[PDB]
């Protein structure tokens, strides 16, 4: 959650594997959960008209450094002393104990961005039937997922970020006594961790965050929403 959320508070959607070469008007899809690339907006209309709208470049942003934590953690016990119409135990202990942790640190410095005016996108677009042709966008004129067009996005040559994820569990239960003259015990240990540092120090500029204005097509009533 932390390492695909921790540019929210700056008002941005967080790119994993942040690359180069992801300018505005990048209209991407988002169904089935995950988001994909879907080339550039031009190709949604059927008759592009003239040129796209203009893209200022190179504008600073003055860096970004920070961090993000979040930890869950409780343990349960369960005991029964008594018969209860429940079978025969004598006692019965139950003890399910799981802890997480989340963190993710990043840092980009010589940060500059690149953007587009969403009027001019609305005055690009204006009345223009949308290509149901391609496979792709049928789909979404069906309402299979919704669609979101790249406005404004941030780059860096020089940038680090690390997330680490870490979750265990652990459930202890004993049964003795039961009508039957059995022992029961079993302990169940569970541990799972993850470090993840995706970092760049060349001379390129590399994305790493983008705004996403939401185009939605609907059948071909294209309308335009701000995603939150």
């Amino acid at each position: 959650d932390p390492a695909i959320t921790y540019l929210k508070r700056l008002g941005y959607n967080v790119v994993r594997l942040p690359r180069e070469g992801i300018q505005p008007l990048h209209l991407l899809g988002q169904q089935r959960g995950t988001v994909e690339y879907l080339g550039s907006l031009e190709k949604l209309i059927t008759q592009p008209p003239s040129e796209p709208p203009a893209i200022t470049r190179d504008q600073a942003a003055a860096g970004i450094n920070g961090q993000k934590t979040e930890n869950l953690s409780f343990s349960i016990g369960i005991n029964i002393l008594k018969s209860v119409l429940a079978q025969f135990g004598a006692g019965a202990g139950i003890e399910a104990q799981y802890n997480q942790a989340r963190k993710v640190r990043f840092e980009f410095s010589n940060v500059l961005a690149d953007s587009v005016e969403p009027l001019a996108v609305g005055q690009f677009l204006k009345m223009a039937e949308v290509d149901a042709d391609n496979p792709v966008l049928k789909q979404y004129v069906l309402g299979n997922g919704r669609l979101y067009v790249i406005t404004q996005v941030i780059k860096s040559n020089e940038f680090t970020v690390a997330a680490e994820k870490s979750g265990g569990g652990s459930i202890q239960l004993d049964v003795p006594e039961i009508q039957k003259v059995v022992g029961g015990k079993l302990k169940v240990e569970a541990s799972v961790s993850s470090q993840s540092t995706v970092t760049y120090k060349g001379e390129k500029q590399l994305v790493f965050g983008f705004k996403c204005f939401e185009i939605g097509v609907k059948n071909g009533e294209i309308t335009l929403f701000a995603s939150q």
